[PDB]
Protein backbone atom coordinates (compact mmCIF):
# COMPACT_ATOMS: atom_id res chain seq x y z
CA UNK A 1 0.00 0.00 0.00
CA UNK A 2 2.52 2.66 -1.44
CA UNK A 3 2.97 4.91 -4.22
CA UNK A 4 6.72 5.80 -3.85
CA UNK A 5 10.04 4.98 -1.52
CA UNK A 6 10.76 6.51 1.39
CA UNK A 7 14.18 8.00 3.33
CA UNK A 8 17.56 6.51 4.01
CA UNK A 9 20.94 6.36 4.41
CA UNK A 10 23.11 4.08 3.81
CA UNK A 11 26.34 5.40 6.00
CA UNK A 12 25.37 4.12 9.50
CA UNK A 13 27.01 5.48 12.66
CA UNK A 14 27.16 9.28 13.10
CA UNK A 15 27.32 9.63 9.03
CA UNK A 16 24.56 11.43 6.47
CA UNK A 17 25.47 9.90 3.51
CA UNK A 18 23.54 7.97 0.88
CA UNK A 19 18.91 8.88 0.65
CA UNK A 20 15.95 7.56 -1.62
CA UNK A 21 13.03 10.04 -3.28
CA UNK A 22 9.67 9.53 -2.97
CA UNK A 23 8.18 9.40 -6.84
CA UNK A 24 4.94 7.46 -8.30
CA UNK A 25 7.26 5.03 -9.92
CA UNK A 26 11.05 6.64 -10.36
CA UNK A 27 14.01 6.47 -8.32
CA UNK A 28 13.76 3.80 -5.23
CA UNK A 29 16.84 4.55 -2.94
CA UNK A 30 20.21 5.34 -4.30
CA UNK A 31 22.94 8.21 -3.06
CA UNK A 32 22.90 10.25 -6.16
CA UNK A 33 26.49 12.64 -5.44
CA UNK A 34 24.45 13.01 -2.41
CA UNK A 35 27.70 13.81 -0.27
CA UNK A 36 30.86 13.67 -2.55
CA UNK A 37 33.58 12.47 0.38
CA UNK A 38 31.52 9.48 1.76
CA UNK A 39 30.46 6.95 -1.06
Amino acid sequence: KEHCGSILHGTWLPKKCSLCRCWHGQLHCLPQTFLPGCD
